[PDB]
């Protein structure tokens, strides 16, 4: 009972590291499905996927993250639960092995509930909070749907290479890095979204939420393509860019699960797996023949039936 | 030509402090008008207003911001430009007198473009501090504003010290894109130039990405209905805040098509606002309060007017 879709990042293609990206995606899916079969929450299953993705020294998230301008690792990560709509996030976080675990814990403590617990912490404060909650001290994304139709999403990143210290990207921002929202009065489908690419491009277009909105339309493939074209590549908010670089993985369910991935970057490695079927599928998505990176859109999808 | 609208201290009503809020809103508006009259950029004028608002010891922003759990000050601020649609923001920033000045500088630098890497739009903590100092921004030894210039260009900014006794590093809506403020000039799919600035419970404003939601709603002919529908449906009754016992927030908005419609709305007991036209002179300050019999966090208050520019 369950389905997962993950990505190891959207960016330059690597005919040498592609094998590494596909393997971690395979392992990440395995982790997520195993959690679901253990009867774990969708948030816990998406978190497990991200931990595996972060741990790969080949991914720009967690260990192996791009060093910033000071030669330090500063991580961004967030997670959202479709059932409760709660969210957890950390930005510019250093000294913590798995940034996504901190985000997940923040979301969980959020459930507990006068004063509303913090949903977004940065820097030292985020580090202090993590240690205070027993989280081990020392880009990638996933969307999941459990056997009950609940959806969750998460994203983790090391941010731009040599970025100025304190520079925060889309992986830490609400509505930008990921989105998870179960079916509701004005939300026909339970949708989950996770993004990757130039943080600035994804933030200014609030891409994750935008994709989720678009996905409430009848045709998911047309809906996502129009979003990537009009609300991203041709977005007036990115008129200041010479090429828009980003990728997304999406899941929509009602269990009938439709999943897609789309990117404007040269490539994007994805992986997916269905619980009642096993066997993780991986794929390096690349832009069509003679296409233009930052100017065109690659898009693919599939469907999963959860009995 | 030009118009400005600012706000300070959206929350509980305190007559003893009302006068103080009014005074700072008045000078913030004057600083903004002075800029515009001197042919300044809409973003510089809104920044000028925020500097004044932050400098008041009575506002939870800049000097006078609430202290966090460790007794330290950590500020959040952002500004957006309707012309270029560019944005600048800082979060959990300490050691800087006027957080909004850092966000405005980030925006200005970013507008310069890559021509040698994609400019940052959001910096936090120590890094934010270092960037500020490296860019000549005065260091140490919510409030908001929306503006429209004579050309119809709009801008908005917001600044806050966040929740009192908050955990170190907790960043609120004043630093988050689409939540604290929004500014967007008329376009092909946006018949109006709109500017929005928010205030209230950080959590509530973020979960609803209120500032942006307001700007999008305001693309409907009726501004008054657009704002009211948003505060009720997209805020108080939003499914994203269903578990909350009361939703607390306030917003100031400006929409131009030179015709300038300006409004403020809030679910808090009160909110102090100030507005001024570049041609009318004399700042107008007002303490907006919820109607009698209305419950804070459960109801909405809304007021405003129209201004003509030439």
């Amino acid at each position: 009972g369950g389905f997962v879709l993950v990505h190891a990042g959207a960016g330059y293609h690597s005919e040498s590291k592609a094998k590494e990206y596909k393997h971690v995606c395979k392992r990440a899916c395995q982790k997520a499905i195993e959690k679901l079969q253990a009867g774990a929450l969708a948030t816990d299953a998406v978190t497990a996927a991200l931990v595996e993705l972060e741990d790969s020294p080949f991914t720009n998230a967690g260990m192996g993250s791009n060093l910033n301008l000071l030669g330090e690792i500063e991580c961004d990560a967030s997670i959202m639960d479709g059932k409760s709509l709660n969210f957890g996030a950390v930005g510019a976080l250093s000294g913590i092995k798995n940034p996504v675990s901190v985000a997940n814990r923040l979301l969980c403590e959020g459930q507990k509930g006068g004063r509303i617990p913090p949903c977004f912490l940065v820097g030292e404060g985020a580090y202090r909070w993590a240690v205070d909650h027993g989280i081990p001290s020392c880009a990638v994304g996933a969307v999941v749907v459990d056997h009950e139709g609940n959806v969750a999403a998460a994203v983790s990143s090391g941010g731009l290479a040599l970025k100025h210290p304190g520079r925060v990207g889309q992986a830490a921002l609400y509505g930008c890095g990921c989105w998870a929202e179960n079916t509701g009065a004005h939300n026909p489908y339970s949708t989950a979204v996770s993004t990757s690419g130039c943080g600035e491009h994804l933030v200014r277009t609030i891409l994750a939420r935008e994709c989720s909105h678009a996905l409430q339309a009848e045709d998911a493939h047309q809906a996502l393509l129009e979003t990537m074209q009009n609300k991203f590549i041709s977005s007036p908010f990115l008129a200041s860019e010479d090429g828009v670089l980003g990728g997304v993985i999406v899941l929509r369910s009602c269990l009938l699960v439709e999943f897609l991935w789309s990117h404007t970057t040269e490539s994007m490695c994805v992986g997916y797996m269905s619980a009642q079927d096993g066997k993780a599928k991986t794929h390096i998505s690349r832009l069509p023949p003679g296409a233009v990176a930052g100017q065109s859109v690659a898009i693919e999808g599939g469907v999963c039936r959860l009995e």
